[PDB]
């Protein structure tokens, strides 16, 4: 017996936390240009995955320790009544690392820590990924891991200007990964086609996503 | 105007060529064990392929400089009267790289071969690549790139293949592309019974598609 059109059960009490991370500004000594507009893309997913049901959880330019602090506090807290969770980088990105205010950080530490053997309550759940990064990425950690990358203006980037419209006008009925291959395309539309690199996003999901209204 | 349940044009007079690069046994000064069951896999693929509709070429355990001269000969054939390309790769994979015979070769100097740029008979067609080899991978060099990984961790073949194939048989020409690799994403999750499932690495796709991807029967 073998589903093909099986979903993630996504009928918990709640949708699950959407952590972002908004970078603008970096310490001085590395040398980082800052980031103007990030601030429009924040707030700009704030409102989506909040219309999505999410808990949105925003943090401006963090430091290294804070940021370690944040995403293992929210790794150790309970997800049991919850779909799935949702985690955004809006800072530069060096390889396999994101830029915290001070510092870079290993994608795999802070991804490692929703593993199922670490976060139980995530296990067979969904766990979304978005880094709005600065052609080197870093597989998924592991089963039900979705990783969303921009592959790099005041009004936000691109990226997450054409995520956030999907997000807006689909996300509630389409399948997400649907919905992303659509922002691939809305991404490519803005060469003024499908010669250069556009965005992109590495599944490792065994189900459909659905986000239905609750 | 903008269509969210658009598909990619597949009624071109052929499908494509089926790309598969076998490899089983390697130089000796490599110190690279032999792949047992790379030929059943290899096979597997082909078989599924065909019925697909596919013009599979199969190439054995060949050498840095033939591998290299294939692919481009490949990339510079007109694929203009076909729906997409599909490439696949059976051999051992350190990084970015995938081995030949004698030496290992960097991915994206295969795979950038059929950039919008170099392969303009394939620009805004599927071009898909099939990487079987034993946490890091090359990102699709462009759009309507999709990478397929195996993310390996047995006579009869591999399990990623073994499931991939079987999906492929049973889904393939009804299923879009995504949604029958999502599925074998479950699949070899399941092969965890020595027990909790959805804790470990499974096979992975990085996906560059601009549309949805089917294999309808050509009528």
């Amino acid at each position: 017996m073998f589903d093909p059109a099986e979903k993630y059960k996504m009928d918990h009490r709640r949708r699950g936390i959407a952590l972002i991370f908004n970078h603008e500004r970096f310490f001085w000594h590395l040398t980082l240009p800052e980031r103007r507009g990030t601030c429009a893309d924040r707030d700009n997913l704030t409102r989506r995955f909040s219309d999505l049901g999410f808990e949105v959880k925003c943090f401006n330019d963090l430091k290294a320790e804070e940021l370690l602090l944040k995403i293992h506090e929210v790794s150790t807290v309970s997800h049991a009544d919850a779909d799935c969770f949702v985690c955004v980088f809006l800072s530069h990105g060096e390889g396999n690392h994101i830029y915290a205010y001070d510092a870079k950080i290993e994608i795999q530490t802070l991804t490692g820590l929703f593993k199922g053997d670490k976060c139980h309550s995530l296990v067979g759940k969904p766990k979304i990924f978005i880094i709005q990064a600065c052609s080197v990425y870093t597989l998924p950690a592991g089963a039900d891991f979705l990783m969303c990358y921009s592959v790099a203006t005041v009004n936000g980037s691109w990226y997450i200007q054409d995520l956030c419209e999907m997000l807006g006008k689909y996300g509630s009925s389409l399948e997400f990964t649907e919905l992303l291959t659509l922002v691939n395309r809305k991404v490519d539309q803005r060469r003024v086609i499908g010669k250069k690199q556009v965005p992109c996003f590495a599944s490792m999901l065994t189900k459909k996503l659905h986000f239905f209204p609750k």
